[PDB]
């Protein structure tokens, strides 16, 4: 009847083909391939799906030619800061791994070449620079490192000075065709809650911070940069304690007792800085993100099932020992359309329990021990929960107990459907799969024949949620006692999709009628050989277990009181 | 030494910010509340000798 129809769409197949094969397309984004082949290279390790990028936040971001200083120990050390002040931290750029800490201030000696400092080992094998690098339209400080010292201990904090008022290299139109310089001098603050580098809070400013005060620093840094060679320099010029304010934004002089006591023995000294410079390649050399596609072919075969067989002694006719054909058709109808479908549904439930674990989704294109091409479009997701009606019920009058119960159950169903749609990304995958309509996901409700009397009411306008089309399916088998199975389905379209929950393999069969004499006995016989199988595709399912309803409706219970102890025990 | 056609997109875009006021509110532990009972955290008004 209706129940198996709702979950497994019927696909009529002519008897010539014993099965159907399905091919699916997919778009892939991936970094470079190992080594080199002389046609490019196809189908290498570490592929990713693009639609997974709609949910994830860094799978499509790339920086390829950022002019980042690269360390070559023993050749460019004199241009970097000392390694005993800030240890080198490992960074990743493209397919290349290297180390960078900070660039050292230049006062009176030679200026630094930003360009030569950015010779990654990737750029060597592609060839050394002759005209390759041209500095971009912007040069800007990324982060600025200061050092506060009190006694022997010193703690370093880098100021994220990028995207401020006055941290951008503005052009000064003199002495060269293309010359850029820096005019950075303003009052950058140190908040009363701000942390330090490598986590944790400072151990030199707690005395002032607990008083709710925060410090002002006067910084004077100037420099120049050439966008044709990489010639440049930058010098620190001033760094000192300037102003101290209260927690309310009014100035307190530096000579006050508390302020002087807190700031006694404190000095501020600059260490280094980093340049955010991108590389303009008008004659470009990059790999970007390569975009190629694949297909997977998966085959489904339709078996045969044990025959349903009749025999009767036939020299005369009988009608009440064996009635007309209706008996065989009834047996076929029941055996196929109900029991096996329910068995497959429960098996799918247990298998999902096994291969996902409760509440933890998996990325697109994960696992291959699951049936269906559904995993190629939507992130697999399983979740189960139980509801304790006795311990989760609100009541003030007995005349409304049923309303409160249905409210609890409908709220739980709403929440589960909402969070499943949120985590699976079923909706976004839905408009991605089919363009030309923008429908809303459909919710399938399957349960035993006792719950629908507590699910259907009119006190709540919402039953599975706003804009969600839903059908409640009743079933009379014993296996469905106190359980509701939730799954998204396609309500209208018939041919299989990875979004379809399941498709009913179907092959029409006719009966066979003739006399057969085995061991010398004569009697006509009737044959029926079922041809079908249930295939299931969509890897999403939500299941809720409802228990303890009867005593909850039987007994008055549970007004929630929390005597919040203005009685001295907490 | 392999010939193929290539197409590139080189974007030029940034987001600047002007108004220095932002308000952030965070909602946490919603599912337990929607699934669990909650009501009436009353305070006993100290009529039994303790004060």
């Amino acid at each position: 009847h209706e129940f198996a129809e709702l979950f497994y769409r019927t696909y009529i197949v002519t008897p010539d083909q014993a099965g159907f094969q399905l091919s699916i397309r997919r778009n892939l984004v991936w970094e470079g391939w190992t080594g080199e082949g002389l046609s490019g290279e196809k189908q290498e390790i570490s592929k990713r799906n693009i639609l997974q990028g709609l949910l994830d936040y860094t799978t499509l971001e790339t920086n390829s030619t950022e002019l980042i200083p690269v360390i070559q120990s023993g050749e460019n050390d004199e241009q970097f800061i000392d390694p005993s002040v800030l240890p080198a931290q490992t960074v990743k750029q493209g397919k290349d791994t290297f180390d960078t800490n900070f660039l050292k201030f230049s006062e009176n000696g030679e200026g630094f070449n930003l360009l030569m400092l950015a010779q990654t080992p990737s750029r060597l094998k592609k060839g050394s620079m002759t005209f390759t690098d041209s500095l971009d339209s912007r040069i800007a400080l990324k982060q600025l490192l200061i050092s506060v010292t009190k006694g022997g201990t010193t703690e370093l904090f880098a100021l994220d000075v990028n995207r401020d008022q006055y941290a951008a290299y503005t052009a000064t139109r003199e002495y060269n065709f293309r010359l850029m310089q820096l005019k950075f001098h303003t009052s950058l603050g140190l908040g009363e809650e701000s942390t330090t580098v490598a986590g944790a809070e400072s151990a030199l400013l707690k005395d002032l911070f607990d008083l709710g005060y925060r410090i002002e620093l006067d910084v004077k840094v100037d420099g120049e940069m050439n966008v044709e060679n990489g010639n440049g320099d930058t010098s620190l010029r001033a760094l000192r304690l300037a102003r101290v304010f209260d927690k309310e934004g009014k100035e307190i002089a530096l000579t006050d007792s508390r302020v002087s006591a807190a700031l006694s023995g404190l000095t501020v000294t600059g260490v280094g800085y980093s340049l955010e410079a991108r590389l303009t390649n008008i004659n470009q050399l990059e790999m970007g993100l390569l975009i190629d596609s694949d297909v997977q072919k998966q085959g489904f075969m339709i078996p045969t099932l044990p025959p349903l067989v009749i025999v009767k002694p036939a020299m005369v006719e009988d009608d009440k020992t064996y009635p007309r054909l209706e008996a065989l058709t009834t047996a076929y109808r029941i055996q196929q359309m109900r029991n096996n479908a329910v068995t497959t549904l429960l098996n799918r439930a247990d298998t999902l329990k096994s291969y996902l674990g409760v509440g933890v989704p998996h990325p697109i294109e994960s696992n291959l021990g699951l049936e269906g091409v559904g995993q190629y479009y939507v992130r697999p997701y399983y979740n189960e929960a139980t509801i304790d009606v006795l311990n989760d019920l609100n009541n003030l009058t007995s005349a409304a107990k049923q309303t409160d119960i249905q409210g609890l159950i409908v709220s739980k169903i709403n929440e589960m459907v909402y969070t499943a749609d949120q985590l699976t990304g079923y909706t976004a995958a839905l408009e991605a799969a089919f363009s030309g309509r923008s429908p809303k996901p459909h919710v399938a409700i399957g349960t035993d024949m006792r719950l629908p009397q507590y699910i259907q009411i009119n006190g709540d306008d919402r039953t599975v949620g706003i804009g969600y089309d839903y059908t409640i399916a009743r079933i009379s088998d014993l296996r469905m006692k106190d359980k509701i199975v939730m799954t998204f389905i396609l309500p209208n379209e018939s041919e299989p999709h990875p979004l379809q929950h399941g498709v009913l393999g179907f092959i029409p069969e006719y009966l066979v009628d003739f006399n057969m004499i085995r061991n010398q006995r004569i009697g006509r016989e009737i044959r029926l050989t079922p041809r079908y199988r249930y295939f299931n595709f969509l890897p999403i399912m939500l299941v809720i277990n409802v228990i303890n309803l009867e005593e909850a409706i039987a007994q008055r219970t549970a007004l929630d009181v929390n005597e919040t102890q203005v009685t001295p025990a907490s």
